[PDB]
């Protein structure tokens, strides 16, 4: 039925047992669950074969980023601007990152930096003109 298949749904219930409140959205090629897991915001890409292709939770802060991560961040240029999302983005098969988004002093830009788990920054964009910048277009 409507919003996600029954085999999709089935899936995110197989991977979280306790998953509820789930709202499904769609996200070019994929569905994507969004619900709470243990009081943080998860979202959990799923292809049409209902195989998971990228789980982002929502840590909200750097407080919950490896030291390395936030050693690499306050040393970098980036580290003048206001953190504004940080999000630990993993996938099936390829190495975790860690996604940091930050507005600057004047207001309008914003910046998006991903770090692999111990700090070394891998790509970093403006995407102050980026409408969905977790979206799958950034990492699949």
């Amino acid at each position: 039925g409507d919003w996600a298949p029954a085999d999709v749904q089935a899936a995110l219930k197989k991977m979280y047992p306790t998953a509820d409140g789930v709202a499904w959205s769609h996200d070019e090629s994929y569905y994507v669950a969004d619900f709470l897991m243990n009081g943080f915001d998860t979202k959990v890409w799923f292809d049409g074969q209902a195989q998971w292709v990228m789980q982002q939770t929502d840590w909200e802060t750097m407080d919950e980023v490896p030291p390395a991560v936030y050693n690499a961040f306050a040393a970098s240029e980036y580290s003048g601007g206001m953190v504004q999302n940080v999000t630990w983005v993993q996938f099936p098969k390829w190495q975790s990152i860690v996604a940091v988004e930050v507005g600057m002093a004047n207001l309008q830009t914003k910046y998006q930096i991903l770090f692999t788990p111990t700090g070394e920054i891998i790509r970093a964009r403006n995407v102050t003109y980026t409408y969905n910048p977790l979206g799958a277009a950034t990492f699949l």
